[PDB]
């Protein structure tokens, strides 16, 4: 019945990055109040846009939950923010930060497996415009594989796809391949011509390419070269997992949009083991909590 | 008039199948034999054939029948036509009517019912096949092993084996694949090096099973296999650029190969309505 550290009443989790954040607000003993969405938190577009981002969505989540404002000392709050990997960026946040009784700052990917598995040992390999593996080990310990960053890295991620769609495009124009489905649904969706696709790759970034993932979806079903960029997504996740859990002895989930998109193409022994996660990342934001630092 | 009984004959390495009708369609009997593909000898072939067609007779409580009173339809490999395929008429009995074709076409009359449409048979070897309107035939891939019969069940016994073979002398690290066959071919260096010595295309699809379990566990059969499916969809698509045919995929690989087809292939694909030996009876008519 009671609950410890009485002078911390409420226990927030937040899920933030690139589109949005999310957010859970609960009571000191579990009871959830309200869930709330608001605008995009990733560290990477600023510190101080994050905490405005977290804050105005928190306000949300009181006013919904019909409760007011309560001030930080009384709150716990843990977060799964996109751009806590860079020391620098978690640091300014960190120091930004309100006076919560208690604040546990973490990756967008760590929460989420965290929530996917309900705090127990497992995988998660998240497809999104970026991609990344997280794992839980039953020792405590925790591993990442993949997630490096998105010119180099970022394998089976819509980024990684768009770059590939768009080159084979590129590639369609001057000549040095013919065109096929996709090569003409990325030229139109470009612009049409020549100078669009020059243009549009000129100022590409990874959400930029990753607006081509759909098309390499839908032509994959008629052109072989969109259909290999597919497969080959799905042997990059499936390594990704492998290289956290050699022998398949945790379970694996499947996080993002993507993810759902690319089912049919995922090799057939890495897809029989999927699992539905337990809980999102907000949720695995208050699991932080729960746990040493 | 004079015939009596419909003859549907499958022949290849793997054995003889037999479908025996009357001359008005009523079913008399089903009944499998040895292997009769051309490329093992004519004689050995009939034999086979008509020790088949001796036993379906029997199963159909039928006196022993003259050859006279037998209109036949016969899918056989061997596409050496007026030469194996010429011997092969040569040396027939006098059924009252006999005609011969490749077992790729009879599959694939078989599998559309006569009508227009194109199929793809993996099995020891692989090849692809159309009907097309115009009445017209046309084929691709099935150029035989080793350099041809891709996604075939030897095309992947090969590379399951060499596989093997690096993992054994170095250049590559052992893995299910690998340990599977190894343990399959002998357990060590010697038990390899004799059993690749003496293969032959029958001998390494007998590892394309292997190929199929590892790949659950193992990137590299994962791999092979979707190789398999992607060589698949490449055999129909020279066949139907624009899609326009219904298309089959046949062969226990075929089959066994679902989770591993390009999904767009997969999803336009139909289910062969008959046999080969169904294709054969087909072939007569």
């Amino acid at each position: 019945r009671q609950t410890m550290n009485p002078s911390i009443r409420y226990l927030i989790g937040v899920d933030g990055g690139g589109t949005g954040t999310r957010i859970r607000l609960h009571a000191s003993d579990g009871t959830p109040l309200a869930m709330a969405e608001g605008g995009a938190s990733a560290l990477s577009q600023g510190i101080a846009k994050s905490w405005q981002a977290v804050l105005s969505t928190l306000e949300a989540a009181f006013q919904q939950a019909g409760l007011p404002a309560a001030p930080a000392s009384a709150c716990a709050i843990g977060l799964g923010l996109s751009g806590v990997h860079n020391r620098q960026w978690a640091g300014e946040f960190e120091s930004q930060a309100p006076g919560f009784a208690r604040l546990s700052l973490a990756t967008d990917g760590y929460t989420t497996l965290l929530g996917a598995h309900g705090g127990q040992p497992g995988i998660i390999v998240a497809l999104g415009t970026g991609s990344i593996g997280e794992a839980l080990y039953p020792d405590g310990s925790h591993r990442e594989a993949g997630g490096w960053g998105y010119p180099s890295g970022d394998e089976a991620s819509g980024a990684w796809l768009g770059q590939r769609a768009a080159q084979l495009t590129q590639m369609a124009l001057d000549g040095r391949h013919s065109h096929s489905p996709l090569t003409r649904a990325v030229l139109d969706f470009v612009g049409g011509d020549w100078q669009a696709m020059m243009a549009w790759n000129g100022r590409a970034t990874p959400a930029q390419f990753a607006r081509l993932a759909p098309l390499v979806l839908s032509a994959a079903r008629v052109d072989p070269e969109a259909d290999a960029l597919l497969r080959q997504a799905g042997e990059d996740a499936w390594a990704i997992a492998r290289a956290l859990d050699p022998q398949d002895e945790l379970p694996v989930a499947l996080c993002g949009g993507l993810g759902q998109a690319l089912r049919d193409w995922l090799p057939p022994g890495f897809r029989q083991r999927l699992v539905a996660p337990q809980g999102d990342s907000a949720q695995g934001a208050l699991l932080l909590l729960q746990r040493p630092s």
